[PDB]
């Protein structure tokens, strides 16, 4: 088998390209191929310098390739060297911090957002002294920079978009060109996306699928005389590059050459290049999940598609004998365990006995299982799927039996009584078809009689059902104890601690046990009766809060509590929720803490064993009786063994299956899926690395020609992420000393919003940096590398200001300073707007529509809302889902005031904008960003200024990962606007008044968009 | 208890008489209790063809503006999931027509 | 400031929004820190609060913090070298469990400001041998030297700086029903932060009010 | 850590140590770290004062005693060859140091 | 001051606790700040030392003076060709073999 | 500056040897050199099979190269 080649570059007869994440070179003449650089991490781009000697390379590091930096290769002495220490952030579709092009003097011009507030701001810089100094070209964000006849050609967002074929939104690739020896004119703005521009002679060649498929086109230096040069049909061509004579590119894993003069295309013959060891070793903990307690103090868990039965120590480990994809494992007997085996067709229930060895595997398809349990008596199992069904699968025959089906969400929260007669579960429901909220009611299914009874009413959210040992009461939780908690910043209230436990006696007349009603004073002995049991419901005297689990015991109740906390780290960083295990003594009614720092918990069948996960990420196990004796679960004793190609085929099929099963439009899926499957599956075997597989998967996702088809997570390299030392400053190499060109700061009194130097009572601006940690930096020592090497610690920095102002401070070298740059930028625009509007206009900026957007919006809204005018800047808004909450505030109309005997007026409502509002937006605002922009217009809150937005409004909520941890996303939630349908998708929102931000606008240092906004508002504030 | 019974009673009455086309909500006051009672039902009654916002006997407070804010929201879109039912945008938007009832005991 | 000998009052500053009831005097009786309510606009919907520091010598008012949020509970340390205080600036939304909503529940964090420029934030534990203090008092542009104290966010009402620890009065998030009607008092707890170990512990609970001696 | 050695306690709860020929003055936490400004091979580091530390610098010719002050920055480096030093200490008053070499001498 | 105690435990980590209250020990961390060095300067340093030890420790002092001075330059000129540790090893071992004696190992 | 080459093997005009712990191949005819295997650890011996097609390689692992396999 051959390899998957990609992203080539040419220089005469020599052709460099990527294979197995490494850089190779091939000679057209001799026909020999060789690897010129490796073990640097994952290389995706290599660009030949003018002299064809050195090579600028982009390499990605960090498990998920979240970081990137640039290296120089010299084919003369085989020398390799790192040039940038920006640790540019990157993702699959935005592999920023790359080579932009080369100026006429042969200098490298890079494109990075490392020193910018927004990632999309990939500004152009000229590399000097191998990375010693960087000189900004101030031409604005750019992906490509080309030079023709002393004129500057600029490519905006001109990178490949494999994940979204047929893209026609506002962020589509466009090419501008210089004309007035200083002015720029847009020359290539087609309806579809334009990528990988190059110039041969006096024509610009590029790629686009304006006709339904990727082909190579070209035009003159005026964007005129459009010509189509290729007619591919197999795969989209990508990565155009040239040397001035011939164009080079890759397609379907092969490299091709295009001769502009001949207009003929040929495939270069390279053949087999590398085939590394297929059988690989992995660390079980890294991909582990579904940890569960078994009988005899044993442990079961799943990792990378495999399942194991081991002792806590991980010394005696048994691997379940079953092919790829074992989604779940559950205790089913003394030595038996039930499991869910997943295949391309679906999920199936299977049983295994780690004592005898027998392991039958049923054929009854259950759909996509997401929850699975087994009764204590080991006769049947309860299963939940993506069809919203809850069923009982016979552990003997294999025959499933659907109990009930929800039409809103999955029935994953259930439990079986110890006598295997009842099944309680949360049943999602809605009063109306177009209802805004989804309620949940506990249902109880009786194996005898086979009828469903209602445990609770359907007015809120009831969950975490649980039976007691004797099977005489059903305990559960619910968010019904309504009580508002005050917001400390904004006039607002929310339900923070409204969770309370309840119980329902299965025998009418029997009282709530926690009530401690004297037995002699009651007359139970009645018989089971589940009718109108929601009427006998009773609360358990435990203070409200936020409970996730309730475990009834003999004379106590265990409750899993989660203290109120911020959501920022969880929303972005993905940080786990911190909980604690509480104990309620039925007798003393006293509450205590049994264990803290928990992030997950599971209880055994016999209610005696506890398995938890703590914040340190480790799994522990302790007996419920003596929680003092916990042990650490070890699983990394025995290596994880697998085959790259079998996993790759497995992963592909799943990615492909999810894309089809989750696409918003079911109809289109059947056709799209079946049409692209085979084509892309044939490339899988050419994939030797994770990144290779990614290239294939992403291309097949783009086949849905829709937004939000992403790929995040997964392990691409064992290389540690690039590091970067930052102190929120801009350095300029002047002479033989680095000077502080700029010192960022937003709100000095806030946290993390200014160069750490400020804490010593001085503005570093203009100062000279002598040395850092005793080492001199300047014309010889790269300050960036140095800083990079101190990242995460405090280093001594010798500073020199005007006169004899000498400073010697222990500065904190930050790992990142993006937020500081951002806040500085906002506060800057804030000042600008205040000054220019003569103090009559306020300013606010919404970075996204998630937790950060909420923070930034209110951070200023509370101080800028009461000006004559307001500018709501949503440029670069990455989306989220709180736009509606923002519109709601801006929607408020001020209709009254409060007059105090002493003090100033108080507006009504409080959260009301005082005057006129204007919205600024660009092609970098999308998803909820698109939603917001469209809504602002529709509701006529004011005028929309800027440029057409991104154009992707099909929501995504992933719920399944790949065996390697990869998290794929599928456009599953189609946003429908009234009087526009889904029109916004693949188009964006048009601003009432369009205002471009040309390259010359950046050269002048003026923000035409914010300026128009100010001026426009001043005019509206004359009435 | 008497109060909640009364509310649930009017709720049933309104559902039955409007042939299941009108929702009902009642705001006892404009303080913490009002916030509780308003959302207690708003989350289940907001998506009917019509809505009755009963504010009779409302003893006041200071969260009226927060309530008006919700009732002010205009439904202008929906979310289409591959599996499941429609989700209105905004979420806290009344679906149709709203009518307010009030007496001399609201101040 | 009312002279305890003569009786003559002397107005320092006047707010036009609310009362200046949150203040403290440095142990050397030279500085007076206090929360100053203010508004950007006449018809502004929210009232901000900035800490101000009045110097008995020179008789001039300096700005301890900026005016974009709520800074309060100012407190000086024994030596009168740093001014500690609290503020609701650590913004982070907490999810509403019933209605689609979010609010700022735990956004309170302590900060300190060294009265002598160049002097670092003591809680940072910056080796003395690696710093060059000995400077002299300078309250100008002190809001720029502000620095947070590494204590998790929450809802703090009081900060008391001590030799090698900080006392913090915390109030756990709770419902407002009983407080709004029944008038029930707010439950707090006295927390201790060891500057050295950076560890936090509970000194006393079930508190509804606290006062510290001179 | 992999190449560390000669870990020693200094004044003000500070730590000094040698690794891969380099020397450092840091707080236990390792958050505030200072690298002694001296070329390759610093065999030993020893407390010599409030902010001063003595060290043994090795070269091709031999070992020499050196002093450094992590506060002021000054770092003189004597020329007197001591031979091959294997043990080094400083008095509590910081005036002299005791050294042992492969010549079996104590000085 | 006999007040601070610095120890190394069997787990290989370094700890520090006050002699007065040995209950309050802290772990010394040093891997926060990376160790920065130059391969060729270290290699030249290492070579010179290996060469110096071979001469200073050879059982026969007489022969050392001649053997050392005769092989130094020859093998030093290969150091700069060494890019990896193993390379350097190849050079060092060959120069050790110059003593034409047993027990000249590298571990 | 050049490298330190060592431990070679020959087969006709092709010559494999070790450089920077990795395995390289050089063609006497063309004069071109290329790395044929790397990132396996430290390679000290490479031997051409009879057919000159496959190659048996010895690689050392572990911080001090205390372990080896083929
Ligand atoms: N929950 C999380 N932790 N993360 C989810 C955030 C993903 C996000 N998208 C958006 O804001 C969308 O606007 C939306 C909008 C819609 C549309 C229809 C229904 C519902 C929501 N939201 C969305 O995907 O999420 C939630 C959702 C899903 C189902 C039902 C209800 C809510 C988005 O990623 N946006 C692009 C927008 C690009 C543009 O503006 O042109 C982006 O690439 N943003 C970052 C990279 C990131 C960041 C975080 C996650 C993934 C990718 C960038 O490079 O700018």
């Amino acid at each position: 088998m051959p390899n998957l080649l990609l992203n080539p570059d040419i220089h005469g007869d020599r052709i460099i390209f990527v294979c197995c994440d490494d850089l190779w070179e091939h000679d057209l003449k001799s026909g020999s191929t060789r690897k010129i650089v490796s073990n640097l991490g994952v290389i995706n781009n290599a660009r030949f310098f003018p002299d064809g000697r050195k090579i600028a390379i982009r390499v990605m590091r960090g498990s998920s390739l979240n970081t990137a930096d640039l290296y120089f290769y010299n084919g003369e002495n085989g020398e390799i060297k790192r040039i940038t220490y920006f640790s540019g952030k990157s993702t699959g579709r935005r592999m920023f911090t790359d080579v932009a092009g080369f100026d006429p003097d042969g200098n490298l011009i890079i494109s990075t957002d490392a020193m910018q507030p927004f990632s999309s701001m990939t500004c152009l810089y000229r590399v000097e002294n191998d990375g010693i100094n960087f000189v900004p070209l101030n031409l604005g964000p750019a992906t490509h920079i080309l030079f023709a006849d002393g004129r500057r050609v600029i490519g905006r967002n001109t990178f490949e978009l494999p994940h979204w074929k047929g893209y026609r939104g506002g962020t589509r690739g466009k090419i501008w060109i210089e004309v007035n020896s200083g002015a720029f004119k847009k020359i290539v703005d087609m309806s579809t996306h334009v990528s990988s521009p190059v110039i041969v002679g006096h024509r610009i060649y590029f790629i686009t699928d304006i006709d339904g498929f990727g082909q190579i086109y070209s035009t003159d230096l005026d964007g005129k005389d459009l010509r189509k040069h290729t007619s591919f049909t197999d795969y989209y061509p990508r990565h155009l590059n040239t040397d001035g004579r011939r164009i080079l590119f890759s397609k379907g894993g092969s490299i091709y050459i295009f001769n502009p003069d001949t207009e003929k295309i040929e495939k270069i013959e390279i053949g087999d290049l590398e085939s590394p060891e297929d059988r690989i070793i992995s660390i079980p903990s890294k991909f582990a999940e579904d940890f569960s307690p078994l009988d005899g103090d044993l442990i079961a868990f799943v990792s990378r598609g495999q399942a194991f039965i081991q002792d806590v120590s991980g010394t005696y480990v048994l691997k379940v004998p079953e092919p790829l994809r074992i989604r779940y494992v559950r205790r089913g007997g003394d030595t038996k365990v039930a499991f869910i085996h997943g295949t391309r067709e679906g999920d199936f229930l299977g049983i295994y006995d780690y004592r005898t060895g027998k392991a039958e595997k049923f054929e009854e398809n259950l759909g996509n299982v997401f929850a699975m349990g087994v009764d204590r008596n080991g006769k049947f199992a309860v299963v939940a799927n993506d069809r919203f069904e809850i069923m009982t699968v016979d552990l003997e025959t294999g025959k499933p039996t659907v109990i009930e089906r929800s039409r809103e969400a999955m029935i994953t929260d259930f439990t079986i009584s110890d006598n295997s007669r009842f099944i309680a579960y949360g049943f999602p429901l809605k009063h109306g078809e177009t209802d805004g909220y989804v309620m949940q009611a506990i249902h109880v299914y009786d194996m005898e009689g086979r009828k469903i009874f209602a445990a609770t009413t359907e007015n809120s959210h009831d969950y975490a059902p649980a039976f007691d040992a004797d099977s005489k009461n059903l305990y559960y939780l619910s968010y019904r104890s309504l009580d508002p908690s005050p917001d400390r910043v904004v006039l607002n209230f929310s339900f923070e601690v409204v969770s309370k436990p309840f119980v329902i006696p299965l025998i009418p007349g029997s009282p709530n046990p926690t009530k401690l009603v004297p037995r002699s004073m009651t007359s139970e002995a009645g018989e089971y009766d589940l009718n109108d049991m929601y009427k006998r419901s009773s609360p358990i005297n435990v203070d409200p809060g936020d409970y996730r689990m309730i475990i009834p015991l003999e004379s106590s109740i265990l409750i899993y509590s989660v203290p109120v906390h911020g959501e920022f780290a969880a929303y972005y960083q993905g940080a786990p929720e911190k909980g604690v295990l509480l104990k309620y003594d039925v007798k003393t009614r006293k509450v205590t803490e049994v264990k803290n720092n928990l992030t997950d918990l599971r209880l055994s069948a016999d209610r005696k064993t506890v398995m938890v996960r703590k914040d340190d990420g480790k799994i522990y196990t302790f007996p419920l009786e003596k929680p003092e004796d916990e042990r650490t679960v070890e699983t990394d004793k025995r290596p994880l063994v697998s085959s790259i190609h079998e996993e790759f085929l497995q992963m592909y099929d799943e990615a492909w299956k999810l894309a089809r099963d989750n696409y918003w439009n079911e109809a289109v899926a059947k056709e799209i899926s079946e049409r692209i499957y085979e084509k892309y599956r044939n490339l899988v075997p050419l994939c030797k690395t994770r990144y290779d597989l990614s290239n294939v998967i992403v291309e097949m996702q783009g086949e849905y020609r829709t937004s939000h088809s992403y790929e995040m997570g997964g392990t691409f390299t064992d290389k540690d992420p690039f590091r970067s030392g930052r102190i929120a400053c801009d350095f300029k190499l002047d002479g033989d000393h680095y000077v502080v060109a700029k010192a960022y700061a937003g709100d000095y009194s806030n946290e993390g919003e200014k160069s750490p130097i400020f804490e010593y009572g001085i503005d570093p601006t203009g100062y000279l940096i002598e040395d850092i940690d005793g080492e001199t930096v300047g014309a010889g020592s790269n300050i960036y590398r140095v800083l990079s090497e101190k990242a995460g610690t405090s280093a001594r920095i010798r500073l020199s200001g005007k006169g004899g102002d000498k400073r010697d401070l222990m500065i904190d070298i930050l790992d990142d300073d993006r937020f500081i740059r951002y806040r500085s930028w906002v506060e800057a625009n804030r000042r600008y707007v205040h000054e220019r509007s003569k103090g009559t206009i306020g300013y606010i900026h919404i970075p996204d529509m998630g937790m950060m957007g909420l923070n930034e919006f209110y951070r200023l809204f509370i101080n800028e809302s009461s000006y004559q005018g307001l500018i709501v800047d949503v440029r670069f808004n990455g989306g989220g889902f709180v736009s509606q909450l923002i519109i709601e505030k801006l929607m408020n109309k001020r209709i009254g005031y409060d007059n105090p005997r002493r003090g100033t007026l108080s507006p009504y409502p409080t959260n009301s904008v005082r005057g006129k509002i204007i919205a600024i937006t660009n092609e970098y605002a999308g998803s909820d960003g698109d939603i917001f922009s469209f809504s602002f217009k529709k509701l006529g809150l004011g005028k929309l200024i800027g440029t057409r937005t991104w154009g992707g409004v099909v929501g995504i909520t992933p719920k399944r990962r790949l065996i390697d941890g990869t998290v794929l996303t599928q456009p599953e939630f189609a946003f429908w606007f009234r009087d526009a349908g889904f029109g916004v998708e693949n188009y964006g929102v048009d601003p009432d008044v369009e205002i471009e931000y040309a390259p010359h606008d950046y050269l002048s240092g003026k923000d035409p968009q914010i300026d128009y906004a100010i001026d426009a508002l001043i005019e509206e504030l004359r009435n």
